[PDB]
């Protein structure tokens, strides 16, 4: 509730330097150093997969339809296939 869009940042530590990322579920935007890169929502029998690249480095935010609900879906970026948690700052 209010809170429900709450977005999720993470870190990728890529070609010696570091990237913000952080999805905006309002639009389902993805800001990178703040800057909003391009982005495409690919569907799976998984939940939605929104693909994008920086550099040669292909990304993509899985969002898995985990909830039995219409609701409670997992949002964790992955990057070259293997998986970025969220920020713990």
């Amino acid at each position: 509730e209010d809170r429900s869009k709450t977005t999720n940042t993470w870190v990728l530590h890529m070609d010696g330097e570091n990237f913000r990322i952080v999805l905006e579920k309002d639009a389902m935007d993805v800001w990178c150093n703040g800057k909003k890169l391009e982005t495409a929502g690919e569907f799976v029998d998984d939940g939605t997969e929104t693909h994008f690249s920086i550099g040669n480095h292909d990304c993509y935010i899985k969002a898995v339809s985990s909830g039995k609900r219409k609701e409670g879906i997992i949002h964790t970026l992955i990057v070259d296939n293997r998986e970025i948690p969220e920020i713990a700052s």
